[PDB]
Formats: C-alpha cells, structure tokens, sequence
C-alpha cells in the first residue's frame, strides 16, 4: 500500500477542467499537505461509473500504483469517498497527439523516432506486467518533456465512445484484448505521429471498419515515411495476431531506424530539427525530468 | 560547459518577490521554452549592483556554481547576462528550512532535525571534497525541497561579490580567513537555529561586539531540547583552533549516529505523537515533488 496514497478529499481541489474522455474527466489540482502552506499541482481523473466494491477498486489501484518505468505513468494516489478520484502527476505539456498536431513544423525524424521507441517500451514493460492497455493511442501518451513521453491510462478499461479505430479486429469483432491486440494500437499511434496527429479513417463511420479491415484496406503511407517505417505498421495490421510483431521486436527495429534517422523518415529541413544539446538537455531535466536518458541519437 | 544554460532575458519572467538577502532578490519566475506553450516555475536570484568585463569573472564562477552535483547542495541551473546578473535556479516551494523550523516550532519531531542535520553535514562534506568554501552557511541558507530533503542553497555568492557576523567563525571576522573548518563553524551556528527552532543567534548583542564576546570564549547557549551530547558537537564547532573542530565526515558520523537513537539525544514533548514520514508518505511526496537520487 506503499505506493498507493488514499486521500482525504479534505486534502486536494480541483481548479480546471483539462479534458475529458471515454472514462473521465481529468482536472489540473492542488495538493495542500496536511500541516502545510504549499499547494503542489497534481492531475486529477474523477472517473465515470460502470458496478464495483470499493476494495475491488483498490485492489485495482494498487496494481496501476505499481508500475515502475519510466515510459509509463504511475498512479499515485486515490479518493474513494464519494466518486473515484485517481490522482497523477500534472503533465503541463499535454498529451503527444495535440503536441504533434501543434508542432506539425517543427518535428525532426530524431524526436518521431524515438518517441516510437519509448512508446514501444512502455508497453514492453506492460507485457512484462501481464497489463493489456486497450486504449493504447496517441492521445494516451503523455509529453513529460518534448524527449521523454509515457503512456498513460492503462488499464481504466478494465475497471469499468469505443475507441473502433485504434482496436485490433479480433477486439471489435470478439472483444479480445491481448498484448497483441495492443499493437494493433500501437501501429495506430505511430500512424497518428508519422501523420502529425491525422485522424485515421476520417470522414469513415466507425461501423464501416471491421469491413474495410476485412477487405484488406488499411491506413495510407504518411507521406514522410519510407517503406520500411510502413512496413513496420502493416505488420501491426496484419489479421492473424501471433504475426504481429512483438513489443520487444518493435524498440530493437525503431532503435536501429533511431540511428540513422534521416535515411527512415523524409522531413524537409531535417537537418535543422535535432535533438537537444547537452546544454539544454541538462537544464529541462533538472527543471523538470529529475528521474533514464538513453535518448538514441544519430551515427 | 554544458551544465550552465545561457537564457535569453525574453525566455522567462518574474512572477513575484520571495525575499532578499545581501546579494539580491528572489523571486518566483515562469520560463518559457521556445515555441512552447508551457510556462515552468523557476526561482531567480537577481543580483544587486548593475554588471560588463565582470561578466567574464561571474561567468567562470557561474560554470563552477553550475557543477555541483549532491542530493544536498544546490545546483545553479542558468543564468541571464543583462545589467543586472540574473541566477536561474529550482524553485522550492517549501522556501527556506529557517522559515520552516519557525512555523512549525514546536511541531517537529527528534528524527527530522537530526536527518537535517546529517543531510547539511554531506552537502558540506561534498563541497569540502570539492575543495569549494562556502562562506555563508545557515539556517537561512538551506532549503526545504521536501520536509524529509533538504539542500544546502547560496554556495559560491559570498565569493562572487551587510556580513553575516554571527554566523562567522572569529578568524573571519578578525582576519577575512574562510575554510572548510570556518564553514565548520558556521554549520555549528545554522545547528543551533535548527535545535531553537529558529532563534536569533546571540540576541541583543551588537554584531560589532560578536568577536569581543568570542575572545572572551562566550558561546551560543545550550538549546533546551539538546542533551549534553548534542550541544558538545555544537560547542567543538566553535573552537578557537579552527583545526580542533570537527571535520564534516565526523559530523555525518556522529548525527548519523544520534538520528538512530533520536529520543536519546533531543528531549521534545510531545516526540511520542509528532510525525515521522510513512513510507507511503514518502513515495508520494518523492512521485510529485522529488524524483531526484536520494534525501
Ligand atoms: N496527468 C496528466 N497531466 C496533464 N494532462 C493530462 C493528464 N492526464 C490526461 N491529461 C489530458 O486530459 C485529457 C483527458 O484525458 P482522458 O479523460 O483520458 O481522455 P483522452 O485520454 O483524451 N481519451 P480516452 O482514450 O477516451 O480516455 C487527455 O487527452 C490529456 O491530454
Ligand atoms: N530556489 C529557491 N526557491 C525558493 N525560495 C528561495 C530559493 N532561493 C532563495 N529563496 C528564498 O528567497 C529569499 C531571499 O533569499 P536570499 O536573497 O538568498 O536571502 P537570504 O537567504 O535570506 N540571506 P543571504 O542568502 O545570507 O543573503 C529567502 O527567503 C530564501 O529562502
Ligand atoms: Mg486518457
Ligand atoms: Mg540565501
């Protein structure tokens, strides 16, 4: 129980609404330790009901309290008075689908890469855990600094606006959620990044996919990307699940593409859009990032 | 060197004032990283007195300021070149551990001051191996990060420019003489602050009579809470010879020491109920606020 706190709502205020989604709302809030004068900004998911015994909650959060990496979002705390209150650390960049949509100019081969590869761990890490996600998208990935980006939301599926266009086929057609099913979603997610934050499938109803998916129709090459990077996503596509590539198999490919990043991804002005210096890689991490670097880098 | 950033007097802003010492002001700053949206609490120290040719000088110091690198000593993050000198350091929500004694006087617990007190004891353990003087230790000049991590701040500033009497040792005020055993002294006096819960030292004597009383082998008196143990510690801090006072790994050693006994050592009411840090406490505290090596 160590690493899950239970607040007493006594203790935290929701100040503004930050967005809301197919299980929650999440909050920017404070913390006023009890005894103290310092309000530390927290994020706050008050969750929807679906129903379940608070200990059944609980035992549930303990689980999410539990992951330990650094590409994954660890919940920290939990109010279950009256509705559930989940809370985490406050992200002030967002989550990676609105960066790449506001950035869309200013996204090199060397960021979109390795955000792949952190991606890629994460969910490694939760495959190790024996943890399906089954809401794994561009918007579930949270931006702690431009360099360093964690999943986030795994698992709230469980505990309780169906995401169709991200589900592997089995999930749609059969409601089986797999690790394997998770890189269906995870094939999406790099489509959303190569494609600076396109919606996929847009302007196609929901209920046409499992048809387009059955006819063998997929989600188009972003135009920055050569062959072998949609390549990578097709396999993801791919209907028999045992042949989607694994989440392990994913960081080492998108590891190799990291080091060599303009001969994978097409950007004009590429060269200009590196990763940061030492200088200032040091200076976001001591302002913001205090906790795992290995940032793969060109050459 | 990559551990000092350069900024850019357009890249952040001052937000509001959070005190002022001898050298500057701090204040409470936002920056704002280029073709962000997001605005990052900083503290800023602006110095006092306009800077040019200096620059250089403040510069190389800076890039020593810059790579101090312990879980208890303060790193200086960045710095702005303009008229005035401007230090970006982490901002400490927390504020200073002086402040902090004070408002929770009489609430804090044996284990806590003694941990604050090993915890300064390694900060200035690793600026001695450094090789670095402090020259301005105290209460004042120690940070809360969280309630169970403290740092050690204002490293280097002294040199890099009204002195803070009491807390010298008599060879810098007789002599302008600073070492690590006058830091020694110094740390002796921000002890005392602590175990007073923030008292003044040597209240309503004249600084321009401290080094008079010195001589005369007059001392900070016994705080109420210390045993004799603690206060002798205390005591060997402010020794004439400045080589017969305790060097700072034996300070780690000896608090180290009291911190596992803490009732032993410091007599508190109400000890019994205070509040020591759970470890769920602790890793929530860390999760939101600390991520950093160790406390
Ligand atoms: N810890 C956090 N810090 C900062 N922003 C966050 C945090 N968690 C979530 N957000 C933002 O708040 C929004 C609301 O999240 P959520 O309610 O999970 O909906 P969603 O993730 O966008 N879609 P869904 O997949 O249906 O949950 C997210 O899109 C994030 O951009
Ligand atoms: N990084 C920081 N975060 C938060 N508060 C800080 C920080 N650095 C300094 N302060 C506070 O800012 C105020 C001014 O500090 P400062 O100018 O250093 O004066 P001082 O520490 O009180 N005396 P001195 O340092 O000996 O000149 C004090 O209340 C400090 O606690
Ligand atoms: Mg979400
Ligand atoms: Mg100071």
């Amino acid at each position: 129980q160590a690493l899950l706190r239970i607040l007493k709502e006594t203790e935290f205020k929701k100040i503004k609404v930050l967005g809301s989604g197919a299980f929650g709302t999440v909050y920017k809030g404070l913390w006023i330790p009890e005894g103290e004068k310092v309000k530390i900004p927290v994020a706050i998911k008050e969750l929807r009901e679906a129903p379940k015994a608070n200990k059944e909650i609980l035992d549930e959060a303990y689980v999410m309290a539990s992951v330990d990496n650094p590409h994954v979002c660890r919940l920290l705390g939990i109010c279950l008075t009256s509705t559930v209150q989940l809370i985490m650390q406050l992200m002030p960049f967002g989550c990676l689908l609105d960066y790449v949509r506001e950035h869309k100019d200013n996204i090199g081969s060397q960021y979109l890469l390795n955000w792949c590869v952190q991606i890629a761990k994460g969910m490694n890490y939760l495959e190790d855990r024996r943890l399906v996600h089954r809401d794994l998208a561009a918007r579930n990935v949270l931006v702690k600094t431009p360099q360093h980006v964690k999943i986030t939301d795994f698992g709230l599926a469980k505990l309780l606006k169906v995401p169709i266009k991200w589900m592997a086929l089995e999930s749609i057609l059969h409601r089986i959620y797999t690790h394997q099913s998770d890189v269906w979603s995870y094939g999406v997610t790099v489509w959303e990044l190569m494609t600076f934050g396109s919606k996929p499938y847009d302007g196609i109803p929901a209920s046409e996919i499992s048809s387009i998916l059955e006819k063998g129709e997929r989600l188009p090459q972003p135009p920055i990307c050569t062959i072998d990077v949609y390549m990578i996503m097709r396999k993801c596509w791919m209907i028999d699940a045992d042949s989607r590539p694994k989440f392990r198999e994913l960081i080492i490919e998108f590891s190799k593409m990291a080091r060599d990043p303009q001969r994978y991804l097409v950007i004009q002005g590429d060269e200009r859009m590196h990763l940061p210096s030492p200088t200032d890689s040091n200076f976001y991490r001591a302002l913001m990032d205090e906790e795992m670097d290995d940032v793969v880098d060109a050459d």
